[PDB]
């Protein structure tokens, strides 16, 4: 029978955001009248677990498209790297063309906010780029650091490469995965908050 | 091959919202750094037993295996003002079915004051069937009435509701459901992001 990994972070005032930058912290407001509580969330597009779309995937009613969102997926072990993801780290890994990759780093057994996390350097966002892969997902709040410029985020929406960012992939097993990677259905934004769901085989 | 249906509606400024009222529209902010600030009961979404009860059941802990599995959407699209026990009383609904009804509302984009709803005694019977969930394509399962009995019997039998449905281009019939909603904290509701498709994945 089917297994569903909830690999999505929380969301509420004081949870870990980019930097710690107080500004970035959602709010809420609630407003009660008798029995009936009626509220408001106020947040960040990239708060927490996140998707990150090329510019040109949006702008109608026109959102992130769901195509490459909502797929098979590969998820890796890479608990042993540290630093950041290097091509060396990767290069031997079956990735081919259309995959949806997400990398399970050590990211994923810290709870706060580090400013030293794990990210995906430029010459292993370049490979994947040339390879033409559909998505990349990575557990910490960026998939970049250490690197002016953004060359990570560039060379990836060149070639057409949805980002998630603030996966929580701690209890997943490496191995194939149903992903639903389901973002808030905002209009003209290129990057929106998620919920993402991993099913079994 | 697998469809998936997406029954979300976009969100925007300006979109349809409860009663037209202005203060229910939701806001983006760009400062150039993007923010969205919105009513959890905005769009499509899941409402939290808080809603309607004090100290109620907050909005995690709607269970998540809940809103993830088999569905029925029944056509009662020929229904009108609202549903009532004698219009599906007849269907096939059991115990821990997850059941969305598909009506006039689905075939109108705009707000209307008269929307089709879930009458009193409807949620009676779907209450003492036990099911797991009911969703509507309506921006509220309840108008009309009182107190509130359609939400508050619903509450007290554990059954999710699903408000927002769009459903007017999936054929009635069986359905591997995925609602994923933002992964809110002790919110009322939280706004959801809801696939439907025609076979398990
Ligand atoms: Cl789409
Ligand atoms: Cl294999
Ligand atoms: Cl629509
Ligand atoms: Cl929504
Ligand atoms: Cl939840
Ligand atoms: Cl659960
Ligand atoms: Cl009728
Ligand atoms: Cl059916
Ligand atoms: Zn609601």
């Amino acid at each position: 029978a089917m297994k569903v990994y909830d690999v999505t972070a929380p969301i509420y005032e004081g949870m870990p955001v980019y930097k710690n930058k107080p500004e970035k912290q959602p709010k809420r407001t609630t407003i009660t009248n008798g029995y009936v509580t009626e509220s408001r969330i106020d947040m960040d597009v990239h708060t927490g677990t996140h998707i990150d779309a090329p510019l040109h995937m949006v702008e109608t009613f026109e959102t992130i498209p769901l195509n490459d969102l909502v797929g098979p997926c590969k998820l890796f072990d890479l608990t042993h790297v540290n630093d950041r993801i290097t091509k060396d780290d990767i290069a031997h890994l079956d990735i081919q063309e259309g995959d949806f990759v997400l990398f399970k780093t050590k990211n994923s057994f810290e709870d706060a906010f580090h400013f030293e996390f794990i990210f995906v350097a430029e010459d292993a966002a370049r490979y994947l780029a040339d390879k033409q892969i559909r998505g990349v997902g990575i557990d910490a709040l960026g998939i970049e650091r250490a690197q002016e410029g953004h060359p990570t985020h560039k060379t990836l929406f060149s070639a057409g490469v949805i980002i998630i960012e603030g996966l929580r992939l701690k209890d997943v097993p490496e191995g194939r995965y149903f992903m639903v990677a389901a973002p808030l259905k905002l209009v003209g934004t290129d990057a929106a908050p998620a919920r993402v769901l991993l099913f079994d085989r």
